[PDB]
C-alpha cells in the first residue's frame, strides 16, 4: 500500500512505503486521534523475532542480506537467547541500531545530521563511578570547546530489571531549580523534584538561579550516587542582545550542550536504559521553551518591561514583539562565543531536504508535525505546510517512567 | 475507553467521555498517524435521523418522552414514502448550532450558541441565493460589530439538484496569471477567477478585486452576481508607528465567510451553507499576507524597516511578521471592525474546553489547527493535550464544483 503526503506551499506530493514496516502502536485509531498526547525482563520468545527482525535490517543496510555471514550470525544469536536468555550486540550492529534510533526519532527536527553520531561503547562499565567517567568523557568530546559534535554513550543493556543502570537526570546538564517558602521558584522550576532529591541524597545546593546538578548515577540496579561535573567541562554562554545594552544585565547564560539522559534505547529487543545523546541546540529550546513557558524562566514581562512595550493589552503583541528579541539574543549570543547553534528557519529547511532525501532513498520519514514546527513563527518556516506521517520503526528511543518512582531502595 | 487529556502548563487534567460518542472515522490506525494531513440509499438515512433526534430531544430534556417517540415515527414515516425528510425549524437552528460546535478545527468556538441561523429553504433560484447572501452579509457585518450568522439552502434530494456557493468564501479577491510569469492579486484564487471570467466577469485585473459570487440553483448551471460594494466592509492596513506602511497599498474585508463546505444534519446534506464569524489578526496577517504562496509580503516588509536580510539568524522574518501583525490588529481596531488577537482567542477556547468538559463530558479538538502560526508555545493552547474525533452535526469538506457539475 502507499499513502501519499502533499506540501500545501509547493504541491510537491511524495509517497510513502516505509510505514509498512512499523509495529509498535500510535496511540490512535479509526475512532480517535491522539498526536497531540505527550504519552499516548522478556521472554525468549517474543525476543528472538525481535533480534531476526533487527538482524536483517542490519544484513540488508550493509549489502550481506542472506549471506553465510548473515545466517551465521542468526543461528549464533538463538543459541545466545536459548541458552542465557538474551544476547550480545556487535560493535557494528550497536553502531548501526544508535544511529536507527535517532534516524527514526518522528519528533527530532535534526535528523539530517543522523548518519554522524558518535557512539561510546559503554557496555563494559560496571559501577557509578565508571559511570561519571564515561560521561566526562562524552560530554569534554561532544563539546569540543563549542564545535559541538553529536554522540551517544550507551551503558550496559537491561537484565532482569533488577539490575538497570539508569542516568536520575533527565539531560546531562540542566540547572537546579528551588521551591521557596513563599511560592516562588529561584532557577529552573522544571527541575525542583529533581532538585530536592539531589538535595535528599547529600548535594550542597548553591542556591541561585543557574546552577548546574550534579549527577545522579545508578550501576547495575544499584542506589544512585552523586558526582559533579567538573565545571571546567560546562561550556555556558551568556545572553546578551546585538543592539539592547540593557539585555545583559538580565543575568541570563544558558549551556551550550544538550544532552538527553533519561530515554530508553531498543535495538533488535534488546533495552538500553542508559544512553545519553546529545547533540546541539536549535535557539528557539532555549529562547522560546526555556526562557519563555510560564512554568520556565518565565522572562517575558521582564523583557517587554525593559523594552517599554505597551503591555496593557495582549493586542500590542508585546509578547510575540519581546519573544522575537529575546531569540535573537540567544543566536547573536551563541554565534558570538563561537557556540554550535542552528536558527529554526536553517533547521527546519534543512528537516525538508532530509525529509525529501528519505523518502526518495529509503520510503518515508515518519514525523510528529506537533513537535517538528518550531514554537514561535511556525508558518513561516516550511515544516508547518508539510503533511507528515507518524509511525513506529525500531531501533528506537523511548520515554521510561522516573526512576525516582520505581526504584528499589537496598539503603 | 474513558480517556485522560493533560495541560502541560498548568497540570490540569480533564476526562473524555464525549469521544465514545462519535461516530465518523479519523484517517489515523494504530500503526500511523494522520493528524497532520489536511484532507484524510433509504436503509442509511433513518439511523441517522434517529440519532440526532435523540440528542435533539434529550438536549430539551424530554427524552423517551411521546412527543420524542411521535417525532421518530412521524419521521420514520416520512422516510419511508418520500425517501427523505424535513427538519422542523427548532431541528435546524440546534443543528446548525451543533455543527459549530463540533468543528474540531475552530478555536472560536467559545462562541457557538450564539449563532444566527437564517432558514433559506424555501429558495428556489440563483437570484432567490444572491438576495439571501447580501442579508447574510449585511445582517453579520452590522457596520464592523461583527455577528456570527449561517444561511441553509435547501438539502441534497438526489444529488442532481445541489445548491452550491462555487466560492470558496463570499467575501475574497481576485487572482491573476500575468505574461510576467508572477500572480496578481491572491494566488489562491487563480482558478476561480478563470471560471469567473469563462462564465463572463469583466474583471478589473488589480491586486485587491473582490470577486464575484458564483451561485448554483437546483443543480442548474451557476450564474454570476456582484454583492453590492457598500455591503463589503474592507479595512486599509496601516501601522500605529511605521508610518511607510500605508504606502504598501494593503486592505483586508472584515467578513470571514466560508462558503464551500457542508453542513450534515441528522442524515440530511446542506451543501450550500455559507457561515460566517469574525477573524483572529493572525489569518490574515500571519497567512494571507505572509504565505509564500499567498501575498508573501515578508521581504518588502523587511526591506521598508531595513532589516539584515542577510542570514536567516538575524531573524528578520519574525521581525517582520510581528509587525505586520500588529498593523493588522491596530487597523481592525481604530475602525471598529471586531478582531480578536490570537492570545485572546487561545484563552477563550481554553475556557470554553474547560467548560465543554465540565457540562458535556469533552471537547473534539484538532490540536494542528488550533495552535496559531505564530508564538504558538505562548499561547496556551500550545500546551494543552487535545482530542480528535468526529461528532454529528457537522461541517464537512466537499469537492469544489466545478470538478462535479456537468454542464
Ligand atoms: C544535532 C543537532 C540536533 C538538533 C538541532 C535536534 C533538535 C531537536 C529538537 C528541537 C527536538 C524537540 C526538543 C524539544 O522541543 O524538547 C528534538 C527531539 C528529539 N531528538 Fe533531536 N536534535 C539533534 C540531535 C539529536 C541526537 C544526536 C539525537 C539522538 C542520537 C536526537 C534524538 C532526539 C529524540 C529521541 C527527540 C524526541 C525527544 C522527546 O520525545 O522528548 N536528536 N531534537
Ligand atoms: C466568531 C468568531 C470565529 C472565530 C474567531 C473563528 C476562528 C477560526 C479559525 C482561526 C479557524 C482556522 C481558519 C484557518 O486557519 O483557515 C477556524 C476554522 C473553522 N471554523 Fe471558526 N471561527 C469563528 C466562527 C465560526 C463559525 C460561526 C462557524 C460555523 C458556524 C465556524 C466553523 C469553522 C469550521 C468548520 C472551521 C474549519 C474550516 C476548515 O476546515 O477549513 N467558525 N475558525
Ligand atoms: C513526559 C515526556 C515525554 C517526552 N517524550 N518528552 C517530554 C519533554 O521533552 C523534554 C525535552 C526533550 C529533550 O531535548 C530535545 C533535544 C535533544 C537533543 C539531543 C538535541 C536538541 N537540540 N534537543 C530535553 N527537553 C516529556
Ligand atoms: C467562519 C470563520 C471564521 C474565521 N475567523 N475564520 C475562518 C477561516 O476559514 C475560512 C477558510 C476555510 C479554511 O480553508 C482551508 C482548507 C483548505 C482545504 C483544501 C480543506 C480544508 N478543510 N480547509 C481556511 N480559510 C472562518
Ligand atoms: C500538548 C502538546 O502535545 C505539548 O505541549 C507539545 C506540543 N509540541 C511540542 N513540540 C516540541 N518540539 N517540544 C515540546 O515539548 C512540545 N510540547
Ligand atoms: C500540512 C498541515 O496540516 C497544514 O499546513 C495545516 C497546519 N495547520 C493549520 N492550521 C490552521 N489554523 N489553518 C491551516 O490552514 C493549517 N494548515
Ligand atoms: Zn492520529
Amino acid at each position: 500500500r502507499f499513502l501519499k503526503v502533499k506540501n500545501w506551499e509547493t504541491d510537491v506530493v511524495l509517497t510513502d512505503t516505509l510505514h509498512l514496516k512499523s509495529t509498535l502502536e500510535t496511540g490512535c485509531t479509526e475512532h480517535i486521534c491522539m498526536g497531540s498526547i505527550m504519552l499516548p525482563v522478556r521472554t525468549k520468545d517474543q525476543l528472538f523475532p525481535l533480534a531476526k527482525e533487527f538482524l536483517d535490517q542490519y544484513y540488508s543496510s550493509i549489502k550481506r542480506f542472506g549471506s553465510k555471514a548473515h545466517m551465521d550470525r542468526l543461528e549464533e544469536v538463538n543459541k545466545e537467547i536459548e541458552s542465557t536468555s538474551t544476547y550480545q550486540l556487535k560493535d557494528t550492529e550497536l553502531i548501526y541500531g544508535a544511529k536507527h534510533a535517532w534516524r527514526n526519532a518522528s519528533r527530532c527536527v535534526g535528523r539530517i545530521q543522523w548518519s554522524k553520531l558518535q557512539v561510546f561503547d559503554a557496555r563494559d562499565c560496571t559501577t557509578a563511578h565508571g559511570m561519571f567517567n564515561y560521561i566526562c568523557n562524552h560530554v569534554k568530546y561532544a563539546t569540543n570547546k563549542g564545535n559541538l559534535r553529536s554522540a551517544i554513550t550507551i551503558f550496559p543493556q537491561r537484565t532482569d530489571g533488577k539490575h538497570d543502570f539508569r542516568v536520575w537526570n533527565s539531560q546531562l546538564i540542566r540547572y537546579a531549580g528551588y521551591k521557596q517558602p513563599d511560592g516562588s521558584t529561584l532557577g529552573d522550576p522544571a527541575n525542583v523534584q529533581f532538585t530536592e532529591i539531589c538535595i535528599q541524597q547529600g548535594w550542597k545546593a548553591p542556591r541561585g538561579r543557574f546552577d548546574v546538578l550534579p549527577l545522579l548515577l545508578q550501576a547495575n540496579g544499584n542506589d544512585p550516587e552523586l558526582f559533579q561535573i567538573p565545571p571546567e567541562l560546562v561550556l555556558e554562554v551568556p545572553i546578551r542582545h546585538p543592539k539592547f545594552d540593557w539585555f545583559k544585565d538580565l543575568g541570563l547564560k544558558w549551556y551550550g550542550l544538550p544532552a538527553v539522559s533519561n530515554m530508553l534505547l531498543e535495538i533488535g529487543g534488546l533495552e538500553f536504559s542508559a544512553c545519553p545523546f546529545s547533540g546541539w541546540y536549535m535557539g528557539t529550546e532555549i529562547g522560546v521553551r526555556d526562557y519563555c513557558d510560564n512554568s520556565r524562566y518565565n522572562i517575558l514581562e521582564e523583557v517587554a518591561k525593559k523594552m517599554d512595550l505597551d503591555m496593557r493589552k495582549t493586542s500590542s503583541l508585546w509578547k510575540d514583539q519581546a519573544l522575537v528579541e529575546i531569540n535573537i539574543a540567544v543566536l547573536y549570543s551563541f554565534q558570538s562565543d563561537k557556540v554550535t547553534i542552528v536558527d529554526h528557519h536553517s533547521a527546519t529547511e534543512s528537516f525538508i531536504k532530509h525529509m525529501e532525501n528519505e523518502y526518495r532513498c529509503r520510503g518515508g520519514c515518519p514525523a510528529d508535525w506537533v513537535w517538528i514546527v518550531p514554537p514561535m513563527s511556525g508558518s513561516i518556516t516550511p515544516v508547518f505546510h508539510q503533511e507528515m506521517l507518524n509511525y513506529r520503526l525500531t531501533p528506537s528511543f523511548e520515554y521510561q517512567p522516573d526512576p525516582w518512582n520505581t526504584h528499589v531502595w537496598k539503603g
